[PDB]
Formats: structure tokens, sequence, C-alpha cells
């Protein structure tokens, strides 16, 4: 693979969102593949709307504010031959009834791919495809608290991952002989969150936190 | 009173502790405010035990890491007859049966004494008695997320507080004025574990609203 | 010796200051060991003035907002048979005469040590004194921004330190790179820089930066 | 956590071993944690030579029988590509010639995890990877002593380990007991000394010859 990749510089990302108060972050992980797998099919990017997923996709197994997963999203979105865009479909942080409209959907898939689980897998996926819906153990303090630096938390797992976030990248700081290598991971808790509202997650550590564990993207 | 206060330039103020996942704000409120009184009235600083009042604390109303009062924990020190050391009994965040050893007393109180809810009330307790225990409205992501500059909330309610803190200052932009705060999340919140929250606009969070310090 | 150390949790440390736009790095540097002295002897930590070395210790070859060494300010102590509290003299930021005063010293040395350059003899020095004098290169934009984590520059010289700083300790914490280990530096521009207004500078890394190469303390 | 843990009876600890008049107790913990890690992953436990270790680490800060750390061998095995077993390269007492043969290797790393110095959070790892390397002050009599029951001494220091072992699990004095808890630890001293090579110390009482201080595993 390349030593570094940012899809971000290339337009497949859009910027930060924020959930908000409700477990949507399977839906942002979802709409932010879908975002980049578009843009890689077309040439656009156009946001894609979250609350489509969380009203939804309740037929493929999601429970709205109670959490999902992002292949039943991409299931959705196959099923339902689309997905509202971002400004048609506004995101409320609340579940309500569906309201998907056929004439504003943007984006299709014919269903996704699950990468092997291992972090050599999910950078050769990175680097390939485009952004990557991932599952990691945000479930601590240290993560809620990020600044900067490259995110190690020696109580991570890479079994119990509770949080669906997007693989935008990977690179390197210091020397590269170091091995001082990250995942740049695009988070949905806003820009006062973290770097921007982004983490460098730990790479090549034996998947820490799970980040490898349960990654796709959607087959466009 | 002073335009600017800070204790810890005076020695009242121990390092930033961590709670952890244990609901006991509240007892790191209490000993922040006890700690200060104790220097104030002996001239040395002593950590105080977080764990003595998660621990011992129930029966004046505490609930351990299922939450609890500053005024319920000064109530407790003055019941017990003191209060162990930080070092002599340290913070395991989770409760457990009470440990408390009188030979490593460090500190007692006779009482406590609430400030009337209103923010010049709090500024001239600040001036004149030291770091003051306060309940504020901690209860939404920005502040989870707080890392510098001066804290405001929209959504803060002056009326459902849920968090307890020290102040231990407080200063001006030059109003954005701000109350200087310490927090028990660690030195990697806010800015170094501190917050600078809004001061003088319409009581920011509640920070007035249960404010209280031990009688030394 | 110990793994971990940190003398602000003994009491030896007064709270992070601010030089403004004067290059009096050094004389903060000197208070700061020497306050921590002066409360290992008798118990009382008084905040020492900044000034009264700006101003004053020119004898000893400090140059004031031009730049100065932490030795000479210990040897202007011992020359001068004191040193002004901060609240007497307090900090300007800018040179001027010497407005020293007998009547408002609150501290004394006899001299100081320099410490051998070698990493493992400050972690002696360190852990059985109390917070030390060193110098570290600091001239690159990361030091600026630094938020967290472990400080590493690579292209950090061991030889061209430029800044006076005090170690008040050393720890680990689990890294990306496992180079775990830091100093706990304290700095002198105010509590916005870094965390709280300190730095955990990289430790056993080769020296990096120079901060074992001088490192000193005053005798009291 | 559980209330107790016992590694032994999952099959991730070998027999006890016996290090000799060898300053090696540093590659004896190492090679447990490494034990417990590559069963935990592989399902085999497989008995790990020391003697490779203590051969061949010195580029990574071991001194062989002149004492080492178990974090530098983490990090020779991950620098290395591998470790021999037990069987391959069996343990002399003497520091020779590095003889490592990678034809014969069977554990692996990717670096190392030092667990912060808490023992509730040494209980977390305990109780979620698996045995855990461990630095005690061991330097009291009373330890080279110790037959039986739970280990207190009252000289022992929090803060200046001198010895590595091997938590294998923790116990209690009784289930609603705050008294006499116990971690359970794997001594390499030989199966005479001690409760056959183990020693109960003192659990949740300061942490006690700082069990806690300095504790990590690697990363398998
Ligand atoms: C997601 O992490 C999220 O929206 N986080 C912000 C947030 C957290 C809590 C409440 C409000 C906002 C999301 C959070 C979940 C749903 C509600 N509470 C949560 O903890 N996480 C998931 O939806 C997550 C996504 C998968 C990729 C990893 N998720 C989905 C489905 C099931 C589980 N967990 C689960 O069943 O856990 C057990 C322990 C078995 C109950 C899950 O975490
Ligand atoms: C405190 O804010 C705290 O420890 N915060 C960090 C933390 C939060 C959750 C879990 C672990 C750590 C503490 C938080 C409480 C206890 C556990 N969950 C919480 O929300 N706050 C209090 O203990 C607080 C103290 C008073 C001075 C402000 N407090 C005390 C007693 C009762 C309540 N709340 C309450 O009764 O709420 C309702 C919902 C009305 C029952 C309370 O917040
Ligand atoms: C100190 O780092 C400091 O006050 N930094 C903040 C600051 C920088 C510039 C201007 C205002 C504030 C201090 C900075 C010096 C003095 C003014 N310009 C600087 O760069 N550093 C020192 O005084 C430093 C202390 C020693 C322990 C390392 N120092 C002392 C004496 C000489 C030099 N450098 C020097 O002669 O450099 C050459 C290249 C020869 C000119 C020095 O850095
Ligand atoms: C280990 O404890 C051991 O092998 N013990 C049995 C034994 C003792 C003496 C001689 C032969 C066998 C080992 C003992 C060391 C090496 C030889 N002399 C010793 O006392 N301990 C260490 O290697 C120990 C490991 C770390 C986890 C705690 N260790 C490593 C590195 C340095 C030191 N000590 C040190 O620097 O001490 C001072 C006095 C501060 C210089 C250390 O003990």
């Amino acid at each position: 693979a390349p030593r570094s990749v940012d899809w971000r510089e290339k337009g497949y990302v859009t910027p930060v969102k924020n959930q908000g108060q409700c477990g949507s972050c399977w839906a942002f992980s979802a709409t932010g593949a879908l975002e980049g797998q578009m843009f890689r099919k077309t040439g656009r990017l156009i946001s894609l709307s979250e609350q489509n997923l969380v009203d939804c996709s309740g037929p493929q197994g999601n429970e709205g504010c109670n959490g999902g997963l992002m292949d039943y999203a991409f299931q959705y979105v196959q099923d339902n031959g689309g997905l509202d865009s971002e400004e048609s479909y506004p995101y409320e942080a609340t579940e309500e009834s569906c309201k998907y409209n056929p004439k504003y959907s943007v984006a299709n898939d014919a269903g996704f791919v699950d990468i092997p689980k291992q972090e050599k897998a999910l950078m050769k996926a990175v680097a390939t495809v485009g952004p990557i819906s991932v599952a990691i153990d945000a479930g601590h303090e240290s993560f809620l608290f990020y600044k900067e630096g490259i995110y190690f938390e020696p109580d991570c797992s890479s079994e119990d991952m509770d949080h669906g976030v997007l693989v935008v990248g990977y690179g390197f700081e210091s020397t590269e002989s170091d091995n001082n290598k990250y995942w740049l991971v695009k988070n949905s808790w806003g820009e006062e969150w973290g770097m921007g509202g982004y983490v460098k997650m730990a790479k090549d550590r034996r998947n820490h936190c799970g980040i490898a564990s349960a990654a796709s993207y959607p087959t466009v």
C-alpha cells in the first residue's frame, strides 16, 4: 500500500457531523462510507441522510437511536433502492417514522464487502477502495478526552467494539523507522471533539481497539 | 473583593485528581474545599481521602459511586471526628466497607456554611474564605469535550446541577468574566483539569445555587 | 529508583507562571528549582521573584531578557545573600535597574550542583532532590503547539539547547511506538500552553532535546 | 471483574522454573507473560527460552545475569521476529553468546503494554488479558524466607522495586471480606521456595511492594 493515505485531500469526505445524544454512530459511519463510494463512482460528493437510516433501516436489523450496524445500513440502501441527501432529510437526533422519498435519493448500493479481520487487509482496502466503515472499542474516558497524537489505550479490546466510525486514511508520525503508525479516523461527535473531530488510532499493534474486527464498505 | 483571585497561588489547592468511573465527584469537591480550609487554619496542605468519604459517609446521606452531596460529606467529618489523608486511605473508584482509622486523621470540621444563591455572594466567599464547593450543570457534551477558553453552554440549566466541583478563584477577560474551577477528571480534561466558567451570566450552569464550604 | 515521581504531589512546586515576551526562561527555571529546595528545607512554599534575577544577576553573567543561565542565578542568590519573594518584587517582563531589598528576602543558597550529562544521573537527582533545572531545545513548531502525550521531535538537538525549564518528575504511559517514558517538565509560558503549562518530554531516548545536558539545582 | 482469577486453571501457565544464581528474574517474568499471551492467541502453551533473552536481548537494554527489564525482553521479541522454545534453547543460568535460531521460534509479539500505576488497573488487566509481568520490592529477608500465607512486609516500598515476577491471578480471604485479598504470583526460584514456588502477595493494601507500579505484558 502507499506509505500514507488521506482521502480528504481527494474529495471523498464530507465535514465532521455531530450525532448528538442518539445512539446513531453506525448511521454516520455508514453514510461516510457511502459518501466516499458515491464520489468514487460519480465525481460528486453529496452529504447523505443519517436520519433516513435511523428512521427506515429497522427491517434490516437496525434499532435507531438504540444502535445498529453499518452492514445493515448498506443492506437497507440496497433493498430500498436509494438513500436521501442530508439536505432533503435532515438530522434530528431522535427516531421517527420513515419519510424516505425516492425523488431525493442521491445514493445506491448493491450490497457490501466485509474486510478480513486483520490490519494488513484493512490497509489494502483503505488504499484501494476509499474510506472504510469500522467498529472500535471507544468505551474509555481516554477516548472522550482525546486531543491529539496517536491514541493508544492499554485497556482497549479487539473483541468488544462498541462504536462505529470511518477510516479515511493512515500514516505515520516521527521517523518512519520508529513505526509510529496510525489510522486516520473520522468521528461523529462534532469538530470540538478530538482533532477537529478526527482521531489518530494506533495502527499495526495487533488490531488495537478492534479497528480491523468489523470493517466493511458498500458496493456501488 | 479583588478583581481576580487564584487560591492555587497561595498554597490552598492540591493537584488535580481523577475520580474515574465512580460517581464520586461530590467527594472530590468536598476534599478540595476541606483541603483549602485546613490549609487556611494550619498552613499545611495535605491531600485528603475521597475513598474515606465514599466508604463511610452513608449515614449522612451519601451513596458512594451512586452520588452524594458535599454538605453531607462535611457533616460526616464533623460526626466522625476526622478524615484520613489521601496517602493513608487511597482512592479505589469503587465503594467498600469503611476503613477509617482515627490514627491517620489529618482534618476535621465543625459543620459547614451554605452560601446565598447569588454570584455576588459566591464572589465574596471565594475572595474571603478560600476554595468553595459548588454544583454545576455538567450534563452536556460540550463540557465533556472542554479544552480551553471560557465555557458557556446555551443549554445549561441554572436549576438542574448534577456535578460537584471546586471554585478556586475568578477573573476577567479585560465581560466574559469567569470562575476558575477545579474538576476531578484528571489533567487531560480541560486546561490541565481546570475550566473557566462564565461568571456573571445569569448564574450559568447553576454555579452559585449550591455553593458551600466546611467550617474549620 | 522509582518508576514514577511527581514533586507537585509533595508540595514542592508553585503554579505555572508566564514569562511574557522577555527572554527570561532561565530565571523561571531557577526560581522553580530554588522554590523546591526551599520547601524541602522549611516546609513553606514561597513563590520567588524572577524580576529580581532579571534586574540584578548581571554580575554573575546573566543578561536579563536577552538570556541567562540557571547556574548564574544560583550564584547570584549566594553572592547576594538572598532573593526577594514574587509578591514583594513582581514580574514586569522587562529589564530594569536592580531593586533588591534584603528585608523581603525569603530564600538563600550556598551554590549549586551540576548533574553529570546522562539521563540516568538526571533520574537519580529528580528522584532524590526535587525539581531540577534543565535546558532543552524548544525551537520547533511542534513544541509551540504541544497539547498532550509524550513530546518527541526528530529534529531536536542534544547540543543546541535554547530554553530553560524545570523537571518536576518523570513517569510512563503506553504509546503507539512503545517509547513510553517521559520527564514531567514545567514551562513558563502560562497555563494555556501544553497540558496546563506542562509537557511530557521523551525520556531515555538518547537525551532527547538535550534535557540531561545542562541540569543543576541549588544547594539549600 | 470476577472476585477471583487463576489463569493456571485455564491453561495459560507453565510449571515453576528456577533461575538459579543468575540475575535473570526479568527474563522469567517476560517468558511467563509471553507464554500466556501466546496461549491466548493460539491455544497452545509452549515453554519459552529465558536463555535466548539472557544471551540475545542486550541490544534492547538487557544485561543478562546482571539484570534487565521485561519490557526490553518484549521489545527484543518484536525486533528479532521471534523467540525460541525452552526445549530448543535450554536454560544454562549464565550469559553466553546468542544462539537464536529462527527455525525453532514459537513466539512473537508486536510490542508491549504498560499498565497504569493503580492496583485497580492491574486487577482489570489480570481479569481480561491473562498473566501479567510485574516488578516488586523483594529486597527483604521475609521474602527470601516466605513459605505460606499472605505476604506483607512492613518495610516494603511501593516505589522502588527490584524483582520481576508474574501475576497469574488474585483471590480473597472470604467472599464478603475486604481483608487479606491477594495477588497470586509465580516466582522463578523453583518449586521449593514459597508455596510450590508461588506467593500470595497482599492486594489492595496501598499497592504493597509496588506490584502495580511497573506491570506490563506483550502485545500479541
Ligand atoms: C455508537 O457508539 C454511538 O452512537 N455512540 C454515541 C452514543 C452512545 C450512547 C448513547 C448515545 C450516543 C452506538 C452507541 C450504542 C447504541 C446506544 N448505546 C450504545 O452504547 N454504538 C452502536 O450502535 C454499536 C455499533 C457497532 C459497530 C459496533 N453497537 C451496535 C449494536 C450492538 C452493540 N452492542 C451490544 O450489543 O453490546 C452488548 C454489551 C452486547 C449489550 C453496539 O455497541
Ligand atoms: C458527579 O457529577 C460525578 O461523579 N460525575 C462523574 C460521573 C458521572 C456518572 C458516572 C460516574 C462518574 C455525580 C454524578 C452522578 C452520580 C452517578 N451518576 C450521576 O449523574 N453527581 C452527583 O453525585 C450529584 C452531586 C450534587 C452536587 C450536585 N448528585 C447528587 C445527588 C443526586 C443527583 N441527581 C439526581 O438525583 O438526579 C435524578 C435524575 C433527579 C435522580 C446528583 O446529580
Ligand atoms: C528562554 O528560552 C526564553 O526566555 N524563551 C522565550 C523567549 C524567547 C525569545 C524572546 C523572548 C522570550 C531564553 C530565550 C533566549 C533569550 C532571548 N532570546 C532567546 O532565544 N533562553 C535562554 O536564555 C537560554 C538559556 C540556556 C539554558 C539554555 N540561553 C542562554 C544563553 C545563551 C543562549 N543562546 C545563544 O547564545 O544562542 C546563540 C545561537 C549563540 C545566539 C540561550 O539560548
Ligand atoms: C531479579 O530480581 C533476579 O534475578 N533476582 C535473583 C538474583 C538476585 C541477585 C543475583 C542473582 C539472582 C533481578 C536481580 C538483579 C540482577 C542481579 N542483581 C540484582 O539484584 N532484578 C532485576 O533485574 C530488576 C528487574 C526490574 C523489574 C524490577 N532490576 C532491573 C534493572 C535494574 C535494577 N536495579 C537497580 O538499578 O538498582 C539500583 C540499586 C537502583 C541501581 C533491578 O533491580
